[PDB]
């Protein structure tokens, strides 16, 4: 659904932030995405699930 390198919106807590997908993995019948939040410390990088992601536009 999303690819390595892709600009996306990623939900953290209550709202969506500009982010970039760094890694994609599939395990236990589900996709997960390691995302970086644009402009933010790398310490906030995290694995999130598909329903936490939005394509732009």
């Amino acid at each position: 659904h999303f690819e390595e390198g892709e600009r996306v919106l990623a939900k953290h807590s209550d709202c969506f932030y500009e982010a970039k997908v760094l890694k994609v993995e599939f395990k236990d019948n589900e996709w997960k995405y390691f995302v970086h939040y644009i402009g933010w410390n790398k310490s906030w990088d995290e694995w999130i699930r598909l329903d936490c992601l939005l394509k732009h536009s």
